[PDB]
């Protein structure tokens, strides 16, 4: 039960999903020095090849909703003996969670802990980086940088016998 702007870091992510022509036009960056500004739309299939700081995304988010107890979502990870180290990510999925205890200081940040994102179920997840976070405001700033980058592919295996 929040109402403010989400942050999302543009650090990495990848389409498994197609769109009406998918190229270096879609893709584009927050820049501008009017007064609106655009953030970048779905990734272009593994677009993970550019840098974090290069601009960041933002989105209104309203109160999703009391729902008194109920909805864990901490019990969908994997490697779980103690404390893991290595993190997966998190895609839009079930996650109010967040938002929502944002409204109890004025702001809310995830925990230190590898949501998940594999292809299992819950949302179709994918690829995303860690540390979007959610606060209370409204004031959609332009900021960001020229900037671009590119990509190819990898893949490869390990076999030396039949």
């Amino acid at each position: 039960m929040a109402v403010g702007i989400l942050e999302v870091s543009l650090i990495s992510g990848k389409g498994l999903k197609r769109s009406d022509f998918l190229g270096k036009i879609d893709p584009y960056v927050e820049i501008q020095y009017k007064g609106q500004t655009r953030k970048s739309s779905v990734a272009k299939e593994d677009g993970g090849r550019n840098p974090t700081w290069n601009d960041k995304l933002k989105w209104r988010a309203e109160f999703p909703g009391s729902g008194a107890d109920y909805k864990l979502i901490v019990k969908v990870m994997d490697h779980d003996t103690f404390s893991s180290d290595d993190f997966i990510g998190e895609a839009t999925v079930h996650v109010k969670e967040l938002l929502e205890m944002g409204v109890e200081k004025g702001t809310a940040e995830l925990r230190p802990t590898k949501y998940n994102i594999v292809d299992s179920d819950l949302s179709f997840v994918g690829e995303l980086l860690i540390g979007v976070s959610y606060s209370l405001l409204q004031d959609r700033g332009m900021d960001g940088e020229q900037f671009g980058g590119w990509k190819h592919s990898n893949v490869d295996h390990h076999h030396h016998h039949h």
